[PDB]
């Protein structure tokens, strides 16, 4: 809703969302979580504590230092866990699904859910399932999780060329150059430190970036404290621009990545198609397949699907934010749903929802948002073929 929330990017909480299908194919990111790393917090504290020792803090800086120490105590032992908000986000997603399509989850419908080995994903799965079971205890439920699903849910860890690109690829200097251009650390640090001009540009920038990082994740934690007012709206905008680019180039369809970050997702697109074909043919009789994973799962998956906008290949870094927006693709609890329908002539239609809003594909249909499954499957198999050919060039 608000521009300020949007600028949290992938850390934005899941936005407000207040015939009948025969099958639902789902992928969801875990819900709102605690920060995963204490690195940024420790950086901020270390700078403010060192300043306090040399009498370099303003009044606001002292108050910030106390706030940071408080957060350090609250975050302790909570790193990476799903928060209460994260649980409620999943309940809302499950609740709207049951309310919108009750016939599908009626009687003794069968559902399967899988998750990664990461606890926040498993807990997200469980918040979702508990809501399904609460609404219909007569559901048949298969629940599993773990590294057995790495190939489809954590492909971003398994591809050596991609891991290399992620850690040291040519996207790196472009990001750093972009940050230096967009983020002016002095006016921000002036609020907290006496003589902020004494700080070297690199330390000043690392401090400011770490502070943004702490402020951005705070709304996902359910802790009733807020740090958005540490920065102006313009500074948030600029920060978001940098993180948006970082995500785009490291995880999506940026020309610098050569579609490597997108191509690695094909086994999941392949598995989505297989689960659907098995239900359609009667080989499986599941009414829904749910999958719980990560932003790094959702982003290239959505790009590989070719949902309009999300796989744009933008050559100019400053243009990326106009065309590709991470908070529309992968907020907390980001999810893709394929809803399958059978018409009166037994033709199969599919509707794609991205965060519960109809998505477009670059194929035609006479009845948007519904697409012919036949056409859609053909398009998706071409995407998988393109993925494999891309991967054949970076054969590790």
């Amino acid at each position: 809703q608000t521009k300020i929330q949007k600028y949290a990017g992938t850390a934005m909480p899941y936005p407000n969302r207040t015939m009948t299908p025969f099958y639902i194919n789902h992928l969801g990111r875990h819900g709102a979580r605690f920060p995963t790393s204490r690195k940024a917090l420790d950086k901020v504290e270390k700078v403010l504590v060192s300043a306090q020792q040399e009498n370099g803090l303003t009044s606001e800086g002292m108050a910030l230092l106390s706030m940071i120490r408080r957060l350090s105590r609250l975050f302790d032992g909570q790193w990476g866990k799903l928060s209460k908000l994260g649980e409620t986000e999943q309940e809302g997603i499950a609740g709207r699904m049951i309310r919108n399509y009750p016939q599908l989850f009626s009687n003794s419908a069968k559902i399967e859910a899988i998750a990664t080995y990461v606890p926040r994903s498993i807990n997200s799965m469980d918040a979702f399932l508990s809501c399904m079971i609460r609404h219909n205890p007569a559901l048949q439920v298969q629940r599993s999780e773990g590294k057995q699903y790495n190939h489809i849910l954590r492909f971003f860890d398994l591809n050596k060329s991609y891991v290399n690109y992620k850690e040291k690829g040519d996207w790196l200097p472009i990001y750093k150059a972009f940050v230096h251009k967009k983020i002016s650390p002095v006016p921000i640090m002036k609020k907290f430190l006496l003589n902020p001009e004494q700080y070297l540009d690199k330390e000043a920038e690392e401090f400011v970036m770490a502070l943004f990082s702490v402020a951005a994740i705070l709304p996902d934690t359910s802790i009733p404290l807020n740090l958005e007012d540490l920065f102006t709206l313009d500074e948030w905008h600029r920060y978001w621009q940098t993180q948006n680019l970082r995500q785009y180039m490291s995880k999506s369809s940026a020309p610098v990545g050569k579609m490597l970050p997108v191509a690695i997702a094909w086994p999941l697109l392949s598995e989505f198609i297989r689960s659907a074909q098995e239900v359609i043919s009667g080989k499986s009789d599941y009414q829904a397949n749910f999958r719980f994973a990560h932003a790094n799962t959702v982003i290239p998956f959505v790009s590989l699907m070719g949902i309009e906008k999300t796989d744009v290949q933008v050559c100019r870094p400053d243009s990326v934010s106009v065309y590709w927006k991470d908070y529309e693709i992968s907020p907390m609890a980001a999810n893709v749903q394929w809803l399958f329908y059978r018409d009166r002539d037994q033709r199969i239609w599919v509707k794609i929802l991205l965060n519960e809003e109809a998505a477009a594909l670059p194929i035609s249909t006479a009845c948007f948002p519904y697409y012919s499954w036949e056409k859609t499957r053909i398009f998706f198999n071409q995407r998988i073929e393109m993925a494999k050919k891309t991967l054949s060039v970076f054969n590790e």
